[PDB]
């Protein structure tokens, strides 16, 4: 059987059961069941699903160089689709929420889910507490009296918190720390001098990089029961490299990317997000065109929206990415080749996750 | 050492632990977690601890009884105390959502933590998802090597996940089921047919009675070793059955209680929740009454909720209240004689709870 008709099963099954065990434990009636079911639907599905199927790929390049009964294979590989739900619900509550925190219009062409005209805020930011919710219920029921149990739910608890610190790392990016304060309504950066590289590191880090790269490769592991076919310092140095390399680009297509090829509308220039081209930008521009970024930044007029992209452009900074992108090439090849030594079968499955961030 | 000094003290040590795990582990600044401990204050102390302090309760009453050395019994109310500030805590990130979900203005007599100068909703919401992760990373830390982890997590994660449906219930009480549609706004019901004793159960009983009375008693017996002194089923009815209590007093208060003494503005009536008062109400009005309710309430206008109050004093809702407090005596108190048969120590610790409540 094929990977992602594996996995789109899976979701029927999951999502089959979880609705069934709502109507059999929990005493719902069938409309509400009928609402959290579409819920589940547009928050979970319409992605590439790549964080879900990076599970099941780890796991299959586990399964051909493995010893095992066809039943074996087949359990490896349903835990494998199933972890891989549980992290795609996890990113679904982070988008719920994430777009509710941001006053975000659409996602992927459709309107956020808060924006539905019966879901309202009201609902949907609970909607995007029982998405989470959903992960755990999965995990206990269908790993129950699994080995990697502890370790799986241990990994994606650490990895939850991680993503959720980095939203408030994310979210207070145009502030300056030192005035962070709960009683005190906080001013925009006037300075920038948050706006650093290290700085940048540290968002990304913690906000994507964890659920997205890191938590899929090691879960893959874990269902394989191979978490001793490699060095798991390098696991998370490539997962951190890649992750970072990854939101690079979606900070780029924020600006330049048309909308409706990018599914949204960009508003970092004018929510004064601390992106990739606003640190580079900072970290080559001179004395006036930094004056001109500094009276432009973070303000909704799109005369100083243009303002500030006209200043991106003539900063010549497709050079600096082409050069970026260069050297995590790179490094990229060089922890690959680190990982080649334990497993050169894990090393493949990094190989093809940064062959898909890469080429994307 | 008195039970209240060992939680508060056991509360410094986890609020210590957590912010120098975020310095050591998180890359997190002190501004930032500054912020997250003011936080972390404001959202989880200023309460009663009724929920945290009967874990202690029910962990001390089984020492009283137990032969344990001097450093288990220290080791056995450690953990009462962490497991007693894990439900703090996830009420925390229930209280922080909920207010934000209903726009509710004060709580406790202080601004509900959105509203706070420096907070706003785009924080608040992620704040309120680190409140929940804090509780598992408490439980992963203090109680690693456990017997009980597995049952405790477990436990934990099936309240959350009732709590979250119980919001749902709760959010949705005014609307017709048969109209709940994600695709359609929601209008208010006109023929309030879905305000039944039944209906209001089960709002009840997810939205409060699983983290408030199910889950302090039966983290304590875990934390004790004792889940088998018990029977499940009877503590889970006598949970369902104060819990319901406790609400339906709740759901007066919102109505009748001063503001000042409530540490709220009560707006039940406006937002036309499914309470207890609106519940028997309907159950003996008559046809004139009736209509009167519907032209009134789920209005913001205070000529109209004056009105509705007026219906519910007429009603002579206290009489109907005094009937309920009167079975609820007796069934709980048939149920604590049940409970004496396993455990008399435990049917103790559920007479304290019910005293708490009963008296309040
Ligand atoms: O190392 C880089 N970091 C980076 C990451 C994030 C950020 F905000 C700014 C810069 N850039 C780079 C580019 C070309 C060559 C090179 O040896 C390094
Ligand atoms: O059993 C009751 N349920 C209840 C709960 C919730 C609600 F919304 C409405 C009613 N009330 C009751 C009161 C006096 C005597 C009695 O044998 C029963
Ligand atoms: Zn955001
Ligand atoms: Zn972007
Ligand atoms: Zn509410
Ligand atoms: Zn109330």
């Amino acid at each position: 059987m094929a990977s992602m008709e594996r996995f789109l099963s899976v979701y029927d099954e999951v999502q089959a059961f979880l609705l069934d065990q709502l109507q059999s434990k929990y005493e719902i009636d069938p409309n509400r069941a009928r609402y959290l079911r579409i819920m589940m639907d547009t928050t979970c599905l319409g992605g590439k699903y790549f964080r879900g199927m990076t599970v099941v790929n780890v796991a299959e390049g586990f399964l051909a160089v493995t010893q095992h009964d066809e039943a074996t294979k087949e359990r490896i590989l349903h835990d494998a689709c199933v972890g891989g739900w549980m992290i795609e619900f996890l990113q679904a509550h982070y988008l719920v929420e994430d777009d509710i925190m941001d006053g975000s219009v659409m996602r992927r062409g459709k309107p956020c889910w808060y924006r539905f005209p019966g879901v309202t805020t009201q609902c949907a930011i609970n909607d995007g507490i029982i998405l989470k919710s959903w992960t755990q219920i999965m995990a206990w029921h269908y790993f129950a009296d699994r080995p990697f149990l502890k370790d799986l739910l241990c990994l994606f608890q650490k990895v939850d918190y991680a993503t959720a610190v980095g939203q408030m790392y994310d979210v207070t990016s145009m502030c300056d720390s030192n005035k962070l304060d709960p009683e005190v309504a906080q001013p925009m950066t006037t300075d920038f001098a948050e706006f650093t590289p290290a700085i940048y590191k540290r968002i990304v880090k913690y906000k994507t990089t964890f659920y997205t790269y890191l938590l899929p490769l090691v879960m893959g592991l874990l269902v394989s029961e191979a978490a001793a076919s490699v060095e798991m310092n390098l696991v998370e140095r490539v997962a951190h490299l890649i992750g970072e390399y990854f939101q690079v680009q979606d900070d780029v297509m924020d600006c330049f990317t048309p909308p409706e090829q990018l599914g949204k509308v960009g508003t970092d220039i004018e929510d004064a997000k601390c992106s990739w081209l606003a640190v580079t930008f900072l970290g080559k521009a001179n004395a006036a065109q930094v004056a001109e970024f500094k009276a432009n930044y973070g303000e909704k007029d799109p005369a100083k929206v243009a303002v500030v992209k006209r200043l991106y452009s003539k900063a010549n900074l497709q050079a600096d990415f082409a050069a970026y992108e260069a050297e995590v090439v790179r490094e990229v090849e060089s922890l690959i080749e680190q990982l080649k030594v334990k497993s050169p079968t894990f090393a493949e499955s990094v190989a093809v996750v940064w062959e898909k961030t890469h080429k994307r």
